[PDB]
């Protein structure tokens, strides 16, 4: 996250570190055994870690969890990232408290000047990389589709928005990817691309959850 602020330990419960001997992305917890993160995420040998705030240290709160199974979107196009979601069951159910906590879906879309939390662990400088040990936030709008299709021509579809600021300065980064974009309660996107980061004219890219809610609750119910 670049701009951002430090969250403050266990203050975003819904948030999850995958790791595979490093943390690589982010996710968001949605029930006790499953979590929601994009596609590009995707790898074997996948440890979901809950209740992390330092990724260096065990503090306390922590549940190391491996994942059973990892569901990408049969539509996922890696090229264009379009449908870039994922689900992870989780080999055991978390156990669920006020700092590891599951986020609600969405029950309609989020319209444009929706005031969102983007949080996690990846890059907060724009040129070079500086990782934080600690979860970083961010709060960010949502950009009217307008803005959005202006600044990437031709690489938007219908399931991603632009969220952030065009004059620069604040946005999510790499290590950011998976993670949650949260607005009024419900996860309304995942962090997914966007040009560089915090760059000026060149706002984040992420997946537009509200078009999946129905394809989630399929696929979990018959998984
Ligand atoms: N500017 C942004 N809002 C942004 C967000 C997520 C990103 N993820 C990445 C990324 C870069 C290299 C490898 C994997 C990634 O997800 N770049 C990213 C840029
Ligand atoms: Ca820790
Ligand atoms: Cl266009």
């Amino acid at each position: 996250i670049v701009g951002g602020y430090t969250c403050g330990a266990n203050t975003v419960p819904y948030q999850v570190s995958l790791n595979s001997g490093y943390h690589f992305c982010g996710g968001s917890l949605i029930n006790s055994q499953w979590v929601v993160s994009a596609a590009h995420c995707y790898k074997s040998g996948i440890q979901v870690r809950l209740g992390e705030d330092n990724i260096n240290v065990v503090e306390g709160n922590e549940q190391f969890i491996s994942a059973s199974k990892s569901i990408v979107h049969p539509s996922y196009n890696s090229n264009t990232l379009n449908n870039d979601i994922m689900l992870i069951k989780l080999k055991s159910a978390a156990s669920l408290n006020s700092r590891v906590a599951s986020i609600s879906l969405p029950t309609s879309c989020a319209s444009a000047g929706t005031q969102c939390l983007i949080s996690g662990w990846g890059n907060t400088k724009s040129s070079g990389t500086s990782y934080p040990d600690v979860l970083k936030c961010l709060k960010a709008p949502i950009l009217s589709d307008s803005s959005c299709k202006s600044a990437y021509p031709g690489q938007i579809t219908s399931n991603m928005f632009c969220a952030g600021y065009l004059e620069g300065g604040k946005d999510s980064c790499q290590g950011d990817s998976g993670g949650p974009v949260v607005c009024s309660g419900k996860l309304q996107g995942i962090v997914s691309w966007g040009s560089g980061c915090a760059q000026k004219n060149k706002p984040g890219v992420y997946t537009k959850v509200c078009n999946y809610v129905s394809w989630i609750k399929q696929t979990i119910a018959s998984n």
